[PDB]
C-alpha cells in the first residue's frame, strides 16, 4: 500500500532526522535562547554570555553583501543569445523580498547547523505577471532539518538522487483553514503528525496542525508525438505528447505533423498527505526533479549516517561551561556576608552605636575587663575574607573564551573580502546553482512559451503550453547578486572600464555606457547623442 | 470600510527573526547584552553599600 | 504616515507569516492607545460616538 | 532595513492605482489628458522595485548621479558634455541663471 | 527599596553609534522603470 | 559515564582552512592535444568532459577528496555508464 | 575540579555557635560579627579560628601541559600562506 511505504520512508527519515533533529534543534536552543538543558529556572541564578551573534552577524554580513545570484550562460554552440528572456523570468519573480528570506534561512541554518532550503511551487497571478500568466511561489521555512528529510540515501547534498522530498507545514488554525480552502479539503480532518518542534513544550503552544507533502521521482519515459514547423520549412521541431491534454485542435488547424520516436524523460509528481490517512496523492506538479531546493553546510557519512552541521555545534560545548561560570560566580557574590571585625560577645553590650554606623564619633573603645575571665583580653582583630575568584575557573574562563575563539577563526585581509567564509559561500554556490536546474525544468511545463529559429528569429507560438525540447542548450552557472539586466550589463561594462586603453576602445565602451542610462532629461539627451554617434559610426 | 493600497496598509520593518518551534522571534543583539548589563549595574550599587 | 513605538505589542503578524514583510499574513491587527482628547478627535473624524 | 524600505514600495504602488494613478501615456506628446475621477491603465507595474540612498529631490538626485559620473570621465569631450549638463542643473541667483543660460545655449547650438 | 540604585550600561553609545551611521544613510527608494519599452516610467511616480 | 564530557579540538579551523584553499582551486583537466599533426584535438573532447562534469556532483567528488584527504589520505568517485535522453551528450549518454 | 567543590567560608568549631546563625551567613543588614566565646569548662580561652577553605587553583602541571597540548597540535599543523596568500605546504596535497 502507498501510504504504508511512504510511512517507511517517513520512519527511516524520521529516525536519522530524530538524531539530527536533536542536534540542530539543540543548536536552535543555543542560539534563540541558550545552552541550558535539564533544570530550568531553579533556585540558582541564570546568566548568559556566548560569543554567538558577533560571529553569526559577521559571516552573515559578508554573505549578505554578496548574495550570489545565477549566471546560467547560454550554449557553447549556435547562439549566445539564449539567456534572453530566461533571466527576465528568473529575476522578475526572484527580485521579490522572498529571495533574500531564502538567503536568511540559508545562512541562519548554515552557521548554527549545516542546512537550509526554500520552496518553489506553481501559482497563477494575474497582476502584471510573467508570460503564460504564472509566478513561482517561494517558501523558505526554519527547522528545515526537521521539516524536510532527504534520507532516500541521497549521495549528494543537492539530493538529486533522493526520492523522499518529505516536507511538512506546521501552522496555526487560521492558516490551516486558508490552506485547506485553497487546496480544497474539509477543515475538520484534524491533520496532526509526529511534530517538528522541540521535545519539551514548557511554554504555551499546544496546537499541532502539521500537514505532510510528499513528492515522487520517476523517469516517465516520454514517447514520440513530435511535430514540425507550423509554416512549412525548417521542419522537425521537438514537441511532446503527455503535457498536451485532450485539446490539440489548435495544432490541428494546419500544423498537425506526425512522427514517432521513443524517448526517456525524467518526471516527478506532487502529493499531499497528513499523518491520519491519505489525503491527496498524485496532484499536478510543474518543475521536474526537486520542487523544493535544499542548501547545505558541512555534511558527511560516518556509518553512512547523514550529518548536516556547522561549526557552532562544537562551540556550544565551551559555551555552556562558559555561561555556567558566571552564574556560579554570581552566587559567589550573591551569597556572602560583609567584612566586619569579629570580636567576642563579652567585649560588647555597652556601646553598639558609634561603631557600626557612626562617622561622627572617632572613638573606638570596646569592653575590656569582665568579672572573672582573665581578665587579659588579647587582640581580637578577626576579619572575614573578601571573595577572590579561585583562579581555577578564572583562567578557565580564559580557556573557555580560548576554546571558543579557537573553533571560530575565519577573518579578513586588509582588503576585507576573502577568508574561510568563502568556503561556505562555495558550498552556498552549489545550492544556488542547484535550484537553477529545477528552475529550468519548471520552464518547460510552466512557462517556456516562445520559440526561436534561423534568420527576426522570434516565433509567435500562439497556443497554451508549446515550446521546443531543445531548451537546455544553456549550461548552469552562478554569479554575484545583480539588481537588473540594465544593472547587470552596466556592471560588466564597469568591469571592463578602466582596464581598457585610453584610445578608441575606452571610447567605444564609453559610448556604450552613454547608451545605458536611467531617467531624467539629462541622461535622456546624453543617451540621444550617444546613440547618435553609435549609429553614425556604423 | 474603504481601504486604498492593496496588500498591507501598514509596513513593518524587521531585525533578526526566526522560528524555533515555528514561534516568531523578532529580536536584536541588545537582548543578550541585557544580561551582563543587569549584573554589571548591580555591582556598583553593591560597591556603593 | 503614523509610525508608533511598541510595534511588537501593537501589531501582530501571527497569521503564520513566512516572511518578515508578512506578505502572506492576514492579521494586520494593530491598536491605537491614546488619551481622552485624542479619543474624542479620532471618534469625530472617523464618525463614532 | 533594505527589504523593509523596498517592502513599503510594493504596497505604495498598489495605492497608486486606487488613490492617485491619474495620468496615462501612449505612443508618439505621449501624455494622455484623462479627464475624469479614478481612471488609469492596469499596465502600471512595468516598473520593478528597487531602493537607493536618501535623496532630497529629483533635481538633487540627478545632480547626485551627475557628480557620480563626474571625475571618473575623460578630461576630453565627455567630461565637457557632462559638465555642460551640470551647468544646466542649477538652483537660484542671477549668476547660476546666466551660467545656465549660456549652458543651454551651447547645448542647443551643439544639437 | 532600602538599598541604593546605581546605573551604568553601555547602551546609548552603541545605540546612538549605529543609529548615527544609519541616519547618515536613510536609504530611500530607486524603483527603476521597466526592462522593456520605456525607461521614463519613474516619471511623476517619484514626484508623488 | 558519571563523569563529564568536554570537547575542544582545533580541527575545523585547519580543515576548513585547507579545504577552502583547495576549493578556490578545484583543478580541472587540460589534456592538451598531440605533439604532432594537429593541435585541434581537445575539440569536442573538452565539450563532452565539462558538459556532464559541470554538474554539482563533481564538487561533491572534490568534497569527498579533501574530506578524506585531510583526516585520512583518501577519496574517490564513481563513474559508470548511463543513458539520459534530456539534451544529452553525443551517442545519447552521460557518465554517472 | 570546579564541578565538585564546596564554597569558601570560615571553619569555626561547634561550641562557638548555636545562638546566632542569622546575621552571619546571609545578612548584609547587620555589621555585627560576634560568635560565642566562653563555654562551661573548656579553657575557656578561645584562640583565633580563622580557618578558611582554599579555592581551587589548577595544578600548573596540566595547565602548561594544555599549553603543551596546543603546542603539539600546532606543531603538527603548519602549512600557512605568504603575504600573497597563495602558496604553502598545502599545495603539496594539491599536487597529489
Amino acid at each position: 500500500e502507498s501510504i504504508l511505504s511512504r510511512f517507511d520512508a517517513d520512519w527511516t527519515a524520521s529516525d536519522e532526522a530524530r538524531r539530527e533533529a536533536k542536534n540542530d534543534l539543540f543548536f536552535s536552543r543555543v542560539s534563540q535562547w541558550d545552552d541550558w538543558l535539564s533544570q530550568y529556572t531553579t533556585l540558582q541564578y541564570r546568566g548568559q554570555f556566548d560569543v554567538v551573534r558577533p560571529v553569526v552577524r559577521k559571516l552573515v554580513s559578508e554573505m549578505r553583501q554578496n548574495p550570489i545570484d545565477v549566471l546560467y550562460r547560454p550554449k557553447d554552440g549556435a547562439r549566445p543569445d539564449a539567456a534572453d528572456v530566461l533571466m527576465g523570468m528568473y529575476r522578475t519573480d526572484m527580485r521579490h523580498n522572498t529571495a533574500k528570506i531564502a538567503v536568511n534561512i540559508a545562512v541562519r541554518e548554515q552557521i548554527e547547523a549545516g542546512v537550509g532550503a526554500w520552496r518553489l511551487v506553481t501559482d497563477y497571478e494575474d497582476q502584471s505577471p510573467t508570460s503564460n500568466n504564472q509566478v513561482i511561489r517561494r517558501e523558505p521555512i526554519h527547522s528545515a532539518c526537521s521539516h524536510v528529510i532527504w534520507d532516500s540515501n541521497s549521495k549528494l547534498m543537492d539530493k538529486s538522487d533522493a526520492r523522499h522530498c518529505t516536507v511538512i507545514h506546521s501552522m496555526s488554525q487560521n492558516g490551516w483553514e486558508d490552506f485547506a480552502e485553497k487546496y480544497d479539503l474539509d477543515a475538520d480532518d484534524i491533520p496532526s503528525f509526529q511534530n517538528p518542534n522541540d521535545w519539551v513544550f514548557p511554554w504555551l503552544t499546544q496546537d499541532t496542525i502539521q500537514i505532510a507533502e510528499f513528492y515522487e521521482v520517476v523517469e516517465k519515459k516520454e514517447t514520440a508525438f513530435i511535430y514540425q514547423d507550423p509554416v512549412t520549412g525548417e521542419p522537425v521541431s521537438y514537441f511532446k505528447r503527455d503535457i498536451k491534454d485532450v485539446i490539440d485542435d489548435l495544432a490541428d488547424s494546419g500544423f498537425i505533423k506526425i512522427a514517432e520516436r521513443q524517448i526517456k524523460r525524467r518526471r516527478v509528481y506532487k502529493s499531499i498527505i497528513t499523518c491520519t490517512a491519505v489525503l491527496k496523492d498524485k496532484q499536478l506538479i510543474a518543475g521536474e526533479h526537486i520542487p523544493i531546493v535544499p542548501v547545505f553546510g558541512e555534511w558527511g557519512f560516518v556509518e553512512d549516517k547523514e550529518v548536516y552541521e556547522g561549526v557552532v555545534r562544537l562551540t556550544k560545548d565551551g559555551q555552556r561551561l562558559r555561561n555556567m561560570i558566571m552564574s556560579f560566580n554570581a552566587d559567589i557574590v550573591a551569597r556572602t556576608p560583609k567584612k566586619k571585625p569579629f570580636f567576642w560577645p563579652e567585649q560588647i553590650a555597652g556601646f553598639e552605636h558609634m561603631y557600626d554606623g557612626n562617622d561622627d564619633y572617632p572613638y573606638y573603645l570596646l569592653n575590656r575587663t569582665d568579672e572573672n575571665s582573665g581578665d587579659l583580653p588579647t587582640q581580637p582583630l578577626a576579619y572575614y575574607e573578601n571573595p577572590e575568584v579561585p583562579q581555577a575557573n578564572a583562567y578557565m574562563l580564559e580557556a573557555a573564551t580560548s576554546a571558543v575563539k579557537e573553533v571560530a577563526t575565519l577573518g579578513v585581509d586588509t582588503e576585507a573580502v576573502n577568508g574561510g567564509q568563502v568556503a561556505f559561500d562555495t558550498v552556498n554556490q552549489l545550492n544556488m546553482r542547484a535550484d537553477l536546474e529545477t528552475y529550468v525544468f519548471q520552464d518547460n511545463l510552466a512557462t517556456a512559451m516562445r520559440r526561436d529559429g534561423e534568420i527576426d528569429l522570434a516565433t509567435g507560438e500562439k497556443q497554451v503550453l508549446n515550446d521546443i525540447r531543445g531548451r537546455y542548450e544553456c549550461y548552469t552557472d552562478v554569479g554575484p547578486s545583480f539588481q537588473s539586466m540594465k544593472q547587470q550589463n552596466r556592471a560588466e561594462i564597469l568591469e571592463l572600464l578602466g582596464k581598457t586603453p585610453q584610445g578608441t576602445p575606452e571610447y567605444q565602451l564609453l559610448l556604450l555606457q552613454y547608451f545605458t542610462l536611467l531617467d531624467g532629461k539629462g541622461v535622456e539627451m546624453m543617451r540621444d547623442y550617444a546613440n547618435k554617434q553609435l549609429i553614425q559610426m556604423g
